[PDB]
């Protein structure tokens, strides 16, 4: 009655979202339910940002399973203004609405009070009431960076991701990422165990580079992944079909993988060799082949929580879970 | 071609437009600019609020002095939302304290930049440059001097100690009241220029604001009552007490135990010809008080407009004897 899914971005949050629609949790009880969900919530694009520590990841997490997102806009809160913003902009310095800026000031007072992370995402938890545990994959600092080719003197230079993504990307030549703090962290409390204790893990067809990626590179995080008696099930976030065939990703091509379903799950790689999968899930149309690797295409279009449930389904058979 | 004021609250900051007004500065500019004005402005005021520093007299003065101002309550940004301040009482966090999510942007820059270790004189600096007040925003200090309040607290009837803010903002000054206590004044060094501005003006004004919480607390950092005491420059007063028509200004000097007069508050602040600060002292239209070594006219001192006030300050300079 226990899974626990790796997280990062939108995709992560609507994934979510599919498996409480499947197993009747969060929003989606009626009666009290029979599983508990946990999501390891990636910290890579966390900032200090004007003084207040901004938590992309674990808020969108939060915010759409506790229903605050705006249906119409897909993100951020309802009835959002940005006026603080604006006089920010007046005064020459992520969307940063003023909605939102309520959530980083209570989350930077228990910071400084001695609160980690874990336990402040628990008290926020209390108002929005997400209907799953979301553990931050480290109470301590692990910041995606991106190295550029920085234009005003053609030094290498570390850039938080979210400053690259808005401002340097596609723009500059870009070498590596860096996670900056990586090295130096600890799983988060209760990461470890629910990895261990789990009866699946799934890995959420987020960006495997900056979204499932920082979680693995948390000391700890991987050791467990490749240890733990659950099956491991990934799903491609590659999508064919699109019009014009869509675009590679540009977080896959700064480490040169190709955006097919078959690069990124050699990327996760294989747990029978010296990588993480047990299960590989491509979408309806869509071939991968690995050693090790139990590959099935279905649709894998998060259109709605429906959908998305049937997406988790896919996950549980292929595990040979109940 | 140097003038000072000691300043606080919304009175202050109307009181420095009517200076502008009258030299021709900030707003008002035509042509050159022939004065510069500084203000000495309280720091007693402020407080830290969901982990950002509030300076409402600085920005007050700022606001008002940069044309951002509520013409309706006097404090905080015109067009001002409270979505934030909305979200924060939806988590069920203070909640006694309006935050505005335009205001809050000035709060998290100068937070970010005193985090930093920069001088609240420097953020003020700083944020000015936005602004363009047109006058220098000097804080009283760049340390911590927050005035406090003794009450007895009614859910326990126990003494208890709790900021200006909390006392005005949330009773109103309706709860047993005791003393004022201004914790870090004496530790606290006086603000960089400070000294400097009240000992080269050609005359220091003390604003019509609050002598208990918005001028007093500026007295009590022990710089700046030596500047006063020592300075060339003509120093005059404004009293607050425009008597028998309406604030609670009233109710401070109820704490300390003056009496709510032109002549009381003028004694409050007193003669240097003595151990006071004051060499001449403003009161409104059909008043009278005169105090040993002051020189005291009775004067129009109603900041409706700025051009009134205008006249305010040049009835100062008069009394003082600078042209
Ligand atoms: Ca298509
Ligand atoms: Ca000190
Ligand atoms: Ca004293």
């Amino acid at each position: 009655m226990k899974i626990t899914v790796l997280v990062g971005g939108v995709g992560g949050a609507r994934f979510l979202l599919g498996v409480q629609n499947l197993l009747g949790l969060g929003s989606f009880a009626d009666g009290p339910s029979k599983h508990e969900l946990t999501a390891v919530v990636n910290i890579g694009d966390d900032a200090w940002m004007h003084g207040v520590r901004i938590c992309p990841d674990l808020d969108t997490c939060m915010y759409t399973l506790g229903g605050g997102i705006d249906p119409d806009r897909g993100w951020g809160h309802r009835n959002e203004t940005w006026n603080a913003k604006e006089e920010l902009a007046a005064y020459g310095v992520f969307g940063l609405g003023d909605r939102d800026l309520a959530t980083h000031l209570v989350r930077s007072q228990m910071l400084r009070a001695g609160y980690p992370l874990s336990q402040v995402t628990e008290a926020l938890c209390k108002r929005w009431q997400p209907g799953a545990r979301l553990l931050p994959a480290s109470d301590e600092r692990s910041e995606t960076h991106v190295v550029i080719t920085d234009p005003t003197d053609g030094e290498r230079r570390a850039i938080h991701f979210q400053e690259w993504w808005v401002r340097y990307r596609a723009k500059v030549p870009t070498h590596s990422f860096a996670y900056v703090g990586a090295d130096q962290a600890t799983a988060g409390p209760g990461v470890v165990e629910a990895i261990g204790d789990a009866d699946i893990v799934l890995l959420a067809p987020s960006n495997p580079v900056v979204s499932i990626g920082p979680i693995l590179q948390i000391p700890g995080i991987r050791g467990a992944l490749r240890s733990t008696s659950a099956p491991v099930i990934g799903y491609s976030p590659i999508i064919a079909g699109k019009p014009l065939r869509g675009m590679a990703d540009e977080c896959l091509k700064v480490i040169g993988v190709e955006s097919t379903s078959q690069a990124v799950g050699e990327f996760f790689g294989a747990r029978a060799g010296t990588g993480l999968l047990d299960g590989w899930l491509v979408h309806e149309g869509d071939h991968a082949q690995i050693e090790g690797v139990k590959v099935k295409a279905v649709p894998l279009l998060m259109t709605d929580p429906e959908a998305t449930a049937a997406m988790v389904r896919a996950g549980l058979d292929l595990a040979g879970v109940s």
